[PDB]
């Protein structure tokens, strides 16, 4: 199965939001290699954070990542409206299909 998303989140300017991703113990729940990626529509996915909290450069420390148990979270502070998109987690899996994604999630910012 799929990591399971909220299929729509919405905030105002200036809120803090999370986003759920939610697996089993032989992926999200066994493993520390929980990554999100952020799409705007027509635009290559973005790397936003990998290996559950880490950021690339370039990713705005606004976003974190953390999990608890079988469930990773994304955090977005500071909501703003360039944050609205599409997000995903995956993570890696001891089962064949090797990286398990979620259904994505639509953030929609007020305004
Ligand atoms: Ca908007």
């Amino acid at each position: 199965s799929a990591l399971t998303q909220p299929a729509s989140v919405s905030g105002s300017p200036g809120q803090s939001i999370t986003i759920s991703c939610t697996g089993t113990s032989s992926d999200v729940g066994g493993y520390n290699y929980v990554s999100w990626y952020q799409q705007h529509p027509g635009k290559a996915p973005k790397l936003m954070i990998y290996e559950v909290s880490n950021r690339p450069s370039g990713v705005s420390n606004r976003f974190s990542g953390s999990k608890s148990g079988n469930t990773a979270s994304l955090t977005i502070s500071g909501l703003q409206a360039e944050d609205e998109a599409d997000y995903y987690c995956s993570s890696y899996t001891s089962s064949s299909t090797l990286y398990v994604f979620g259904t994505g999630t639509k953030v929609t910012v007020l305004g």
